[PDB]
């Protein structure tokens, strides 16, 4: 997604 960790997005 927009923000967040490697493998969340």
């Amino acid at each position: 997604x927009p923000y967040x960790p490697k493998d969340l997005x």
